[PDB]
C-alpha cells in the first residue's frame, strides 16, 4: 500500500504515466481504437492479447511486468442513462478489485466514458463520482489523467473538496 494514499491529477497524456500500472479505457472487442485507448494500444501494444471483455468489466494483461487493466464503460449512445450509470459504476468496481489483487502502489486511470463513449454529455461529476465511490477502499495512489485544462482544475477541486 502506499504510506499515505492519495488521489492527484494530471494534465498529460495516460501512456507517459509515473505509476505501476494503468488503466486502459478500452471497447469491449480489445480494438486499438482511439482517444486513451490508441495511446495505450501504441505504448503497450503486447497487452491487447486477448484484452476483450464485456461492458462493466475490467481485464488485466501484463506488458512484460507493467500491468495494463483494461476497464470497459458503457456507450452512452446505446445504453439509456439509468443502465449506462450501473455499468459505469461495475467498471470502477472491477479496477478497484484488480488494483487490489496486483498489490500495485499507485495506479494511473483516466474518466471511463467521458469521451467518444459520453454520448454527447458532460459526465465529469458522474463518472469521477464513481471512480471515488470503488477506489476510496483502496490504498494505492490514484493519478487521475486527463486533457481539457478547465477539467484539470474541476477535478483538482473536487479532489481538495473531500480535504
Ligand atoms: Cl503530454
Ligand atoms: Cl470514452
Ligand atoms: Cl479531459
Amino acid at each position: 500500500g502506499a504510506m499515505a494514499p492519495s488521489y492527484r491529477v494530471k494534465r498529460m497524456d495516460i501512456a507517459k504515466n509515473d505509476e505501476e500500472c494503468v488503466v486502459n479505457a478500452a471497447n469491449p472487442r480489445g480494438l486499438p481504437g482511439d482517444g486513451v485507448c490508441k495511446a495505450v494500444y501504441k505504448k503497450w501494444p503486447e497487452s491487447f492479447k486477448n484484452s476483450a471483455t464485456p461492458v462493466g468489466t475490467a481485464k488485466t494483461v501484463m506488458c512484460g511486468t507493467y500491468p495494463v487493466i483494461h476497464a470497459v464503460g458503457p456507450n452512452f449512445s446505446n445504453y439509456t442513462e439509468s443502465e449506462g450509470d450501473r455499468e459505469l459504476a461495475a467498471a470502477y468496481r472491477e479496477v478497484a478489485k484488480e488494483v487490489t489483487r496486483l498489490g500495485v502502489n499507485s495506479v494511473a486511470i483516466p474518466l471511463l466514458s467521458t469521451g467518444v463513449y459520453s454520448g454527447g454529455k458532460d459526465r465529469l461529476t458522474q463518472s469521477l463520482n464513481h471512480l471515488f465511490t470503488a477506489m476510496d477502499s483502496t490504498d494505492a495512489d490514484v493519478v487521475i489523467y486527463c486533457r481539457d485544462k478547465e477539467w484539470e482544475k474541476k477535478i483538482s477541486e473536487a479532489i481538495q473538496m473531500r480535504t
